[PDB]
């Protein structure tokens, strides 16, 4: 059994969703999955498995940061995960993005040391699996939810980025900041598995608090629904 | 008039194709465009403009390497370019990519110094414009032309990369090596224009020569058609 | 109330133990603290406050990785944390360090990207607060529990480091690898709070699994006992 | 037969001048060479061969940037080039260097990615061949043409450098900016050939346009004379 | 016999004091030791050996800069040196340190190139041997001499660091700047010997001159006394 | 009066030779200078001033390593030094350089941290003053001494470079390793003074000991002579 996600042979399904927060994971399992069984709770890394419209689907908590997320991904791939789609939140880098908006990550700027350690310092363009990416973009369009497509930046120091630095990054195409995408995408190519990421803007860089819970929840629901319909596509 | 691409308002169309080789530019102009006209030949940067299915389309040579293409792109943008798609060739990094095969660039690892200078050393994930990327992908499918969608690595030193170094990059998802995409993608986001890149494999890194004209030529023809159909879509 | 550790000023004591796993947090609260109360469970970041020999002591879960821990330390300081001692586990860099042995961290090689982001790429020597470091070393001696005093290395990629790379680092004095210390030490200096770190070796780098519960539990119990005794000393 | 400069050993003389602009290459062949013959035009990399004062000399275009130049240089060496002297233009970094003034590159600061890739990140001091350097310096003195002997900077991003960044570099000895010297000098030492570079200042960093056609043209004329007189002396 | 410190077997004692200035090495030997004997003077790297309270103690000059210190340390170790304590001067970074104050180095920020070359660019936390660190601290207290325990920064360019930068580093815990600590600490771990460092602030960064030889002198005597007591403890 | 080289303006001549070894500075003074007087002995940095064929000439010790050398050079410039020429030894990186052979430094690969700190990490090509370099070159030929003209590499860790790395560097043009020239050349440009460097190969990289006293002493004498004759022409 893996060191952190202590699950067994058949616990994890080929299709997995990766929320960073264990609380969102739980909500997804109860709200969208039939016959949900929690196969792991060690280290608060709640992971569940059930059926979504007849297809087996897993929901695994990654924790915050790429160091934490990388661990979960590597182990999920060992357990059998084939398609892993992250469903998280992000802080808008600019002002054209408003809380509640969705982001289909086309790529993730690697500002984290996890991808850096796996790459031994080499440059790199973390991008999701083209198919998964395409699937997320279609489903989002299909459902008709206000969404954006483009770059996000995966960082490590949540509290080190200043609004001014956020603006500087936006001039480079970064729509928002998060802390897991880059490593996921990198591992996707390294371990030969299909990955993707869709985010829900929960705040603007610099905000002392997140957007009103109502606004937030609605974006999360839409995001999860897109991700779920998308994972079935591939 | 710009310092390198000495063209005047009206010469360059909104839609532009960016081949690295000026000989191909000439060929594309005569072969696909009605009433082709060469608006620039300074420094060998042969740039044409004609109509493709009634729509204005320009074909501007970039030269080899990001330093060169950067110059061409920055200036084309000043002149009015809004949608720029590079149609070049690349060297297979892996063994599954067969010469002649097409690659729709989903992202470009930045191993060049041009992106490094524009970014001041900051990490980055060069990606094409989502819409353009999407259009290129779809058009390839609609035309029934086999294709690969993925990452390419933009490098500066053509003769530096060893097959062993290539296989290493292939393990990170790099399909092939070329020398212009990264800066195109970066400038795309920096200047607010939509870019893209479709490449025709012309060899497999390590090869003393390129591939047989005929096998590679049909690839080049398809690439251009896809690229032309795509720029009219967006 | 902070964004991640949803608590208030009066919920956190001046002295805080920082385990990485919420499971140990809960275990410490119930096993060592009198009248322990959980002030947070958001994101699984389990936090407890109670009394130890009459002195208020908080036990906050940090999660895995400096990005997670940094978010948690920044917020604990905001909430009035003054003395923070990490009580975690680590992987031995050499064959001579056996599971269960204790390590009083004299410093932490910064291999993570979190410290890097805060330091804007500048070199640095992550070190504990001198008085806390000395307090941990003294209690360990006063209690008659064997221990090692030295350097540990804070990394981002759990599954990148191979046994050969770890032993190479051992030549430079690295006793073990873990994933939180460096940032804790850095933030200690940046935010002006006393911090320290004590670890219990739970495995040798490269081991498929961790050591058997009993062997490790006594080391963990000892570690926790030393930490609580040391925080009351400062 | 090289992949880019499609010539064969024998088409290229041991003495070669390396202009960036292909039109300048043509001008030099028809102007100073007897029985000029173009041996390559592939990729617009115009190359000529003829006699200068009874000695065989080649004028090969390199294109803009160290990526393009490194390719041409690597192939010219294959074709058997022994002495290669760059004859280009440059943008003044200081305010004392006026358009039309000549520079005998004593060294070239490597700000490009080409040399970086070749050196694998290692620091380096790009310098010409001692003798070529001396011959150029001597010939410029003899012909009594006002010149400067010092450092130039080789960059990748033409439109990135600002007047302020240039003045800053001037304080370190950088006399002017260009885009090929560094790679030429590096490759010279690596492939066992003699290289050198003489430049004619055509503008000041930040200038929207080059200097008057007339003023610039004379400088180019002296530069070539100096270069031709020099390569014949080694 | 070593290349620089031309001593013979047995000349060097197991415990060694390392002043950067030969003038100070001479003074220490003739002031605190019994039967001071000079075993080396080649390259001005004055080294003495005598008895401190019946124990053999050496005082080896290091010179300035980590490159010089590194040579001396390497050769001393190769000669049998076991305990090496640096006794030098430093430049205060903040106003929180006055001239004449003693600093017991807890660690040393590696801003130098020597540590960098030995580490091949890898991050690192240079610290003293724990016991030597502990001893230095313990003796300072037992002798009633005021002192500070914290970080110092080891740099290369003495005349480059500005007061503004120094204050910046202060925000990260840097108490003062010196030029040998980092390499000594690193070599201590690599070479398996016990090192440590105590410094006497002799000025503020930016000061045109060093503090009056009076206020400074008492600080230096205290520093040397503590270091002597210390090396005997280990 | 400077902090390290405690001399008065009149003490230092416009022309200065900069040997690293204080013992050689003395030998130079007593062997080539008429009426030589020592103006400094503080920190072992022995400095002398006398007459060479009627012209005032100073001989100032630099110590080992760019850190120490930069200090000395900075202070000499502030004292009035106009022409500074290093006269030292170096370690051959290849087999075609025998001990006792002379090298006129055309440039110096900056492997040191001092130049790095002064440059704030920017790339660069340490080169001497054109005229000084020319004079050094011309004199060596005039006195008919066997010499090489090319690159050296200034390093920080004397004991880190392996015969293998030395050879790798040799393929890039490096003839020998030393520890001062790079910072000298950089400062020469920054402070507006004419610098130069000439070395006498005294060993091969990896040698336990230096060559026989006589083979090397003749090289040193020729080197010192060429430097003297040279500074008199600048
Ligand atoms: N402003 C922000 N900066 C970084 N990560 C953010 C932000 N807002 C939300 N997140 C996401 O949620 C967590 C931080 O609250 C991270 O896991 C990250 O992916
Ligand atoms: N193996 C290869 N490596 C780098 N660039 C290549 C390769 N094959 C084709 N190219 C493309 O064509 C040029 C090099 O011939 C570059 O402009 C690049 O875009
Ligand atoms: N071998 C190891 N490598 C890295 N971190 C380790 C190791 N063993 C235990 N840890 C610690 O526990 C977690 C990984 O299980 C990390 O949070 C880290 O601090
Ligand atoms: N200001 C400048 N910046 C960079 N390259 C310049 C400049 N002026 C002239 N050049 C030279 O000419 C080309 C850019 O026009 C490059 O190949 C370069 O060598
Ligand atoms: N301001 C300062 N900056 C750097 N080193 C200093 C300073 N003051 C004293 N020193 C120490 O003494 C020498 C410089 O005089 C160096 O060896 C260093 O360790
Ligand atoms: N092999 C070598 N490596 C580095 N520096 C050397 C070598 N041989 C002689 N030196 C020179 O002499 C000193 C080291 O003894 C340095 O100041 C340096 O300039």
């Amino acid at each position: 059994s893996p060191i952190h996600v202590r699950a067994h042979p058949g616990d994890v399904a080929e299709r997995v969703l990766l929320p960073g927060d264990p609380g969102r994971a739980e909500w997804i399992a109860k709200t969208f999955l039939q016959n949900p069984r929690r196969y792991n709770d060690h280290r608060g890394l709640w992971g569940y498995t059930g059926l979504y419209k007849g297809v087996p689907v897993s929901v695994q908590t990654t924790g915050m940061g790429t160091p934490s997320a990388a661990i979960v991904v590597e182990e999920l791939v060992r357990l059998g995960a084939r398609v892993l789609v992250r469903v998280g939140t992000a802080g808008a880098a600019s002002s054209d993005l408003a809380p509640g908006e969705l982001i289909v990550a086309q790529g993730a700027v690697p500002l984290d040391g996890t991808t850096r350690q796996y790459l031994e310092g080499r440059p790199y363009a973390p991008v999701p699996d083209p198919e998964v990416f395409r699937a997320l973009w279609r489903r989002a369009e299909a459902l008709g939810y206000p969404h954006r497509v483009g770059l996000v930046a995966s960082e490590d120091a949540f509290y080190a980025t200043t609004p001014e630095e956020a603006r500087a990054w936006a001039r480079y195409g970064v729509l928002a900041f998060e802390m897991e995408a880059s490593a996921l995408f990198l591992l996707g190519r390294m371990r030969g598995v299909r990955t993707g990421a869709i985010l829900a803007v929960s705040n603007r860089i610099g905000d002392p608090e997140l957007a009103p819970p109502e606004v937030l929840q609605e974006g999360v629901r839409r995001m999860v629904e897109v991700a779920l319909e998308a994972v079935l596509e591939v």
